[PDB]
């Protein structure tokens, strides 16, 4: 009964959230769709979904098709290596530099002699987006060579499958599988995000048109951000509020 699409960020959270609130609402169910930030926005602004998740900002056209919005969590994006990688900090500006192709093998970051596989996220997602921003490059930067995963789970395989590779995912993701860098030598934890020592970071959202939101959507946001519901995106590796 109620339709929800969009980013791969937010689904493990948005599921943990419906699974809950099937406890406290048995007869409406939640349908969570994860095709990534753009398109679900878009299906909000269409009227496809009841409920759009992004990991970013609205666009101020999405905004002028009369979305609301509601800041559900905010989530650290993670700089991800293969495991035992011996590089375990960089800067911004270093992350800048392999993105955009200048620098190409690990040990001109004082790593292992080789070449480091890049790996980005699909156009249209919000992590892509956010985490281009911060780090400071356009898209039409982004290296040639930068392989692409179509969405959060394919990037983390990516990056478990290659010792090479490094990617970028929410700190929704990140486990023992997988190495997240320390940025400016600050570790990738949800408490540096909410101190602001840790600087890649983006909002979660959910997005409707007034119009379209049924009670029991408005239900499920208010029961996201209750006492409890905000425990579930605590768990979920990511900062209340
Ligand atoms: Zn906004
Ligand atoms: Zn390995
Ligand atoms: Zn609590
Ligand atoms: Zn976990």
């Amino acid at each position: 009964s109620v339709s929800i699409s969009g980013s791969t960020s937010v689904g493990p959270v948005m599921e943990a959230e419906a699974e809950a609130f099937k406890t406290k609402k048995p007869d409406v169910s939640i349908e969570i769709n994860q095709i990534g930030s753009s398109a679900g926005i878009k299906n909000a602004m269409e009227g496809v979904s009841e409920i759009g998740m992004a990991s970013r900002d609205l666009k101020g056209e999405e905004k002028q098709a009369g979305l609301k919005e509601v800041e559900i969590a905010y989530d650290g994006i993670a700089l991800i290596t293969h495991k035992n990688n011996p590089v375990k900090d960089l800067t911004l500006v270093q992350i800048k530099d392999i993105y955009t192709g200048k620098i190409t093998n690990w040990k001109e970051l004082g790593g292992n002699d080789a070449p480091i596989v890049v790996v980005s996220r699909e156009d249209g997602s919000g992590t892509r987006d956010a985490f281009q921003e911060i780090v400071g490059f356009k898209a039409e930067e982004l290296t040639v060579n930068s392989q692409i995963s179509d969405g959060s789970g394919n990037i983390k395989s990516l990056v478990q499958g290659n010792e090479n590779a490094i990617g970028y995912i929410s700190f929704s993701y990140v486990d023992d599988s997988v190495s997240a860098v320390k940025v400016d030598g600050v570790e990738a934890t949800p408490e540096n995000v909410l101190n602001k020592s840790y600087k890649v970071s983006r909002p979660f959202l959910a997005v409707y048109k007034e119009e379209n939101l049924t009670e029991s959507g408005k239900s499920f946001i208010d029961f996201i951000l209750s006492e409890e519901g905000q425990d579930i995106v605590a768990k979920e590796h990511l900062i209340k509020v």
